[PDB]
C-alpha cells in the first residue's frame, strides 16, 4: 500500500519538520524522487496501528524509547550501515537504537531538558526546587509567576521525580529488570509530593501544558520553564531575553532528566528502504542536512561528530548536556509504552488532587508493565523455567493443534520462544490457561497451582488499582 518511488516521512509537530523539508527538496532535485514530510498527531501510536497493516510512513522519527516497542513487533527493518559511517557518528547515540543487538534506526540528536529562565525577570535563576516558593512568592508580588512548565506530559516532571531517587526500570546486569519498576520509592515520593506541594501552595496550576507554558513564558509573564532545545526558536523569536541552565537540585540531588535520542526508524513494511538509507546518510546526517533542520527547530547535541563540533560552542547546547549528563538514557524496552501511560495518569491524578501521592504512585507500579508481559513472565519464568529440558518436549507434543512448522521450528524453540509462540497465537490469558492445562495433563499438578496462584496475584494487584 505504501507507493514505491517517493518518500513519506513521519515526524513529530514540535520538531523542525520545514527544515527536514528542505533536506528533503534537495535531496529531490538531486534524484528527481519526492519527499513528503508529515507530522500527525499521535504518530507514535498511529504507526504501531498502522505500520503493522503494511502501511505508514517510509520513515518514522521518534526518540529512541518508542523504538524498542516497534521492533519487537516486527515493523522497523534492522539497518546496516557502513562501519566508515558508523564512525561518524557518537558510539553512545548507536548504543540508544541498538535493539537485541540489532540497530533498528539512525540516531539524529541527543535532547534533555534544561532550565530555561528570563533574563530580565531573574538575573540569578535558583540552584534547588527548594527556593522555589519563595521565589514565587516575591515574583507574585510583581504580577508575575517563578516557574510554568508542562504537568500534562510525565517527561516534564521526571527530572524531579527522578532526584531523590525515583527510576523507571532498575539496570542490572546487562538488562533492564521489568519486576523492579521504581516509580513508588521514597525517592519518587519526595518528588511528586514537592510538586503537588507547589501546587497546593498556590505556585503552580495542575492544568498548565505545553502551550500555555510556552505562551506564558514567551510573552514574559513566568520567570521560569522547564523544555528542551526544540523550543529555543519561538524564545529567539519572542521579546524575551532568556538563559538555558542546569536544572534546579531536590534535596541536594542533582535533576535527572530522562534523555532522548531522537531516531529515524525505516518502515519494515516499505518499498524505499534502500532510498530511505540514501535520504538519511548521505543527506540527512551530513553538516548541511542536520543545520537545514537546526535552524528550523534546534534539535540539541547531534548525534554527527562534525557539526556537533561547531554547536557545543553554543552555551546553550553546554547547558543541554551537562543536563543530559546529570540524566539517565531513556530504556527502549517495549514497556516504555506501559510505563509512560501509567506515571502520566499518576503525576496527573495527584497534582490535580483526584489521588494522594502514595496512591497514585503505588497505581503507576503496577501498571508500569503490561498485562500481557506479566503474563509471559509467568509462563515462562513459574512455569516452562521449571520444567527440564526432556519435559519441555513432553510440553511441546501437547502443542501440534497449534501448528507452527513444528516439525522443525518447534523442537528448535528455546523456552523462550516457546512462550512468545503461544502468546501471539492465542494472546496472553489463553496462552497461560492452555501452560496450566499442558502441565496438569502432564500430572505437574504442583506446577500447575503455583501458575495459577501468580495468574491470580496478577490480576487482583490490577484489580485493586481499577474502579
Ligand atoms: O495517555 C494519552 C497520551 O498518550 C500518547 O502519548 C504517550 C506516548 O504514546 C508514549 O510514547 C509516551 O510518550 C513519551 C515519549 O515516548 C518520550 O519520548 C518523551 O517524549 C518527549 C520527546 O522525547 C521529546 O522529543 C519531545 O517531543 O517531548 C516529548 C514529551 O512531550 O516523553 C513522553 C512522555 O511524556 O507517553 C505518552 C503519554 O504520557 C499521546 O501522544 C498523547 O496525545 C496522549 O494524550
Ligand atoms: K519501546
Ligand atoms: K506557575
Ligand atoms: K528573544
Ligand atoms: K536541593
Amino acid at each position: 500500500k505504501i507507493e514505491e518511488g517517493k518518500l513519506v516521512i513521519w515526524i513529530n509537530g514540535d520538531k523542525g519538520y520545514n527544515g527536514l523539508a528542505e533536506v528533503g527538496k534537495k535531496f529531490e532535485k538531486d534524484t528527481g524522487i519526492k519527499v513528503t514530510v508529515e507530522h500527525p498527531d499521535k504518530l507514535e501510536e498511529k504507526f504501531p496501528q498502522v505500520a503493522a497493516t503494511g502501511d505508514g510512513p517510509d520513515i518514522i522519527f521518534w526518540a529512541h524509547d518508542r523504538f524498542g516497542g516497534y521492533a519487537q513487533s516486527g515493523l522497523l527493518a534492522e539497518i546496516t550501515p557502513a562501519a566508515a559511517f558508523q564512525d561518524k557518528l557518537y558510539p553512545f547515540t548507536w548504543d540508544a537504537v541498538r535493539y537485541n543487538g540489532k540497530l533498528i534506526a539512525y540516531p539524529i540528536a541527543v535532547e534533555a531538558l534544561s532550565l530555561i529562565y528570563n533574563k530580565d525577570l531573574l538575573p540569578n535563576p535558583p540552584k534547588t526546587w527548594e527556593e522555589i516558593p519563595a521565589l514565587d512568592k516575591e515574583l507574585k508580588a510583581k504580577g508575575k509567576s517563578a516557574l510554568m512548565f508542562n504537568l500534562q506530559e510525565p517527561y516534564f516532571t521526571w527530572p524531579l521525580i527522578a532526584a531523590d531517587g525515583g527510576y523507571a526500570f532498575k539496570y542490572a546486569a546487562g538488562k533492564y529488570d521489568i519486576k523492579d519498576v521504581g516509580v513508588d520509592n521514597a525517592g519518587a515520593k519526595a518528588g511528586l509530593t514537592f510538586l503537588v506541594d507547589l501546587i497546593k501552595n498556590k505556585h503552580m496550576n495542575a492544568d498548565t501544558d505545553y502551550s500555555i507554558a510556552e505562551a506564558a513564558f514567551n510573552k514574559g509573564e513566568t520567570a521560569m520553564t522547564i523544555n528542551g532545545p526544540w523550543a529555543w526558536s519561538n524564545i529567539d523569536t519572542s521579546a524575551v531575553n532568556y538563559g538555558v541552565t542546569v536544572l534546579p537540585t531536590f534535596k541536594g540531588q542533582p535533576s535527572k532528566p530522562f534523555v532522548g535520542v531522537l531516531s529515524a526508524g525505516i518502515n519494515a513494511a516499505s518499498p524505499n528502504k534502500e532510498l530511505a538509507k540514501e535520504f538519511l546518510e548521505n543527506y540527512l546526517l551530513t553538516d548541511e542536512g542536520l543545520e537545514a533542520v537546526n535552524k528550523d527547530k534546534p534539535l540539541g547535541a547531534v548525534a554527527l561528530k562534525s557539526y556537533e563540533e561547531e554547536l557545543a560552542k553554543d552555551p546553550r547546547i553546554a547547558a543541554t548536556m551537562e543536563n543530559a549528563q546529570k540524566g539517565e538514557i531513556m530504556p527502549n524496552i517495549p514497556q516504555m509504552s506501559a510505563f509512560w501511560y501509567a506515571v502520566r495518569t499518576a503525576v496527573i491524578n495527584a497534582a490535580s488532587g483526584r489521588q494522594t501521592v502514595d496512591a497514585a504512585l503505588a497505581a503507576a507500579q503496577t501498571n508500569a508493565v503490561d498485562m500481557e508481559s506479566k503474563y509471559k513472565e509467568i509462563l515462562l519464568l513459574t512455569g516452562l523455567d521449571n520444567i527440564t529440558d526432556e519435559e519441555l518436549d513432553r510440553f511441546k507434543f501437547f502443542l501440534s493443534d497449534e501448528f507452527n512448522i513444528a516439525t522443525g521450528k518447534l523442537h528448535t524453540a528455546n523456552r523462550i520462544q516457546v512462550a512468545t509462540l503461544m502468546i501471539q497465537n492465542a494472546g496472553a490469558v489463553s496462552a497461560v490457561m492452555k501452560t496450566i492445562r499442558i502441565f496438569q495433563k502432564l500430572n505437574y499438578m504442583l506446577l500447575a497451582k503455583r501458575l495459577q496462584e501468580e495468574k491470580e496475584k496478577v490480576d487482583k494487584q490490577y484489580k485493586s488499582v481499577t474502579k
